[PDB]
């Protein structure tokens, strides 16, 4: 396999003389602005430089990226907007897009990113404010905030949660249901339930997404090292610590690149550099090479065929998958992404496996089907972002049609989770068996058409948690923890709890919330048999500080 190369067809690549920059831009926005489930996929990426009267509109499956080193390489004087026109001020299904490493200087002295889930925003530069919420206050379930600094107030209005990390905020106007925080400077004080703010000091360990850049007139990815106790931004004081991969060390993937010919790559020792596309897989992408980097572009999407596995990472050291929609195919796969194998007892300590900006959907674009999409059995791995998301709109949507029991199952040790979002399954969203976990910020939806209470007894319990400890665990701990639900086929059901876990003084929960949409089901408890129900019309959240 030859590495380096020409990134193809979907990467977009401007300079300030490039003619037209907002017509080009415009024209790739008209085309994914209500793309929801299409397949095109576009990279907008920008070398260092000024860039005047620009205003970047955002949709679906379009990343957005400045090429310096650090984010105030590359300026616009002028807005990255995501707004929910098209969704007539609706921002609940404004997903799967990104922007980093870019400063903004944005025209009224506001930035406006209202996005919902699958959206990130990191290593940005706002010199100005930033507006989370689209244009009118209408609904909003975001988000995801890192490595940036916003000089002036961050506003959420009525985005309904949020997570940010390892940041630098002016301001932040206020909160919904869950505004969760580690490691931000000037975020606001610990204040649950009341505005609804959980405030760490310090993330435990992050280690931030690797991105391409320009050294000269050479592209190389930068390769973050990782932080210990966290806060505030990485390139704040000008050097970052990492390490810069020429882009010949990498594969650079074009549909059409089978899974034979990805797998030859990574045992020849080259990186993966995903282009905007989607990748039809017949057997698993299988890394099984310590320090290997996996970086999508543009919402570059993996579909198993066959029922087979999409991604396989071995038991080592120090990968870096970023950036990848996995979607399900139509055949169940008995597992869609797989992080170290079943089992597994080795320690990643100093040098974790990570996955960022994950995105697995089962349904929604096709009928697609998986038991378990995403377990992880290396012990001390990092997943910072994950949405793992069973459809609830679109093709191929059904009780049985996308049927999707697990979401996340968490077995290794020393796991970390910061922004874990996790939606719909059958059964429970996430499990957790391993030892010393912790959650930093968790949103779940539970599956709105369960047909019946009998379609999700669980033994002696009405319904799956979304979010379960083993009752063999002596030790885990999450914070800043939401569930909520909307049983449209059958408003009658009864979900026990948001939250399972046994009790232990090791095993401590801190604000966990549960909420119904309108008295479409309610919960009987928050945990366990723990907390209120909730009760109602009016989506009122019921609260639990500490657990237990």
């Amino acid at each position: 396999v030859v590495g380096g190369g020409d990134l193809g067809p979907n990467v977009l690549v401007f300079d300030p003389s490039t003619p037209d920059i907002q017509g080009k831009v415009d024209e790739v926005f008209r085309k994914q602005e209500s793309n929801q489930f299409g397949t095109d996929r576009y990279a907008l990426m920008f070398k260092p430089g000024t860039y005047n009267d620009i205003n970047a509109q955002i949709g679906f499956y379009t990343s957005i990226a400045g090429l310096g080193l650090n984010p105030d390489d590359t300026t616009f004087n002028g807005d990255v907007t995501v707004d929910a026109g098209w969704f007539d001020g609706n921002a609940t299904q404004n997903f799967w897009r990104s922007a980093e490493n870019l400063a903004l200087n944005p025209v009224n002295g506001t930035n406006r990113w209202a996005v919902s889930q699958a959206a990130p925003f990191r290593r940005m530069h706002v010199k100005g404010g930033l507006n989370l919420a689209p244009d009118g206050y209408g609904w909003a379930s975001g988000g995801y905030i890192a490595d940036s600094k916003i000089d002036g107030e961050v506003g959420p209005y009525s985005q309904q949660q949020w997570y940010t990390r390892d940041s630098s905020v002016g301001g932040w106007g206020n909160g919904v249901w869950n505004m969760t925080f580690s490691g931000v400077e000037g975020a606001p004080a610990q204040s649950f339930p009341e505005p609804p703010y959980t405030t760490l000091e310090t993330t435990p360990v992050s280690r931030e997404k690797p991105f391409l850049y320009l050294d000269g007139d050479d592209y190389k990815v930068f390769v973050p090292a990782k932080r210990t106790n966290a806060r505030g931004t990485s390139w704040g004081n000008g050097t970052p610590e990492g390490e810069s991969l020429p882009l010949d060390q990498f594969y650079v993937v074009k549909p059409g690149a089978t899974a034979e010919t990805i797998n030859a790559a990574v045992d020849q020792g080259l990186h993966l550099l995903f282009t905007p596309g989607v990748y039809h897989v017949d057997q698993p992408i299988e890394i099984d090479r310590a320090n290997t980097v996996a970086l999508g572009l543009g919402l570059a999407t993996i579909i198993p065929d066959n029922g087979v596995t999409a991604l396989k990472v071995g038991d080592v050291d120090g990968v870096k998958v970023a950036g990848l929609l996995v979607d399900a195919g139509p055949v169940n796969s008995e597992t869609l992404v797989e992080v170290g194998s079943d089992g597994a007892s080795g320690d990643h300590a100093a040098n974790p496996t990570s996955l960022q900006d994950v995105f697995v959907r089962i349904g929604g674009a096709g009928p697609g089907k998986a038991t378990t999409s995403i377990v992880v059995n290396s012990n001390d791995t990092i997943i910072d972002h994950t949405w793992v998301w069973r459809a609830d709109h679109g093709e191929g949507v059904g009780w049985e049609t996308n049927r999707a029991d697990y979401g996340v199952h968490v077995k290794g040790d020393n796991v970390l989770a910061t922004g874990l979002f996790v939606e719909h399954f059958n059964k429970y969203d996430v499990q957790w068996s391993g030892e010393n976990g912790k959650t930093i910020f968790y949103q779940n939806a539970k599956a709105y058409d369960a047909p019946d209470q009998a379609a999700i007894q669980n033994g002696d319990i009405k319904g799956y948690a979304a979010y379960k400890v083993d009752d063999s665990v002596t030790t885990h701990e999450g914070w800043g923890m939401g569930s909520y639900c909307y049983f449209n086929v059958n408003p009658d059901i009864r979900q026990q709890h948001g939250f399972q876990a046994p009790v232990k003084p090791g095993v401590k929960f801190h604000d966990l919330l549960v909420v119904s949409l309108g008295g479409k089901g309610q919960y009987e408890h928050v945990i366990n048999d723990i907390g209120d129900p909730t009760s109602g019309d009016t989506t009122i959240p019921s609260q639990v500080v500490s657990f237990p």
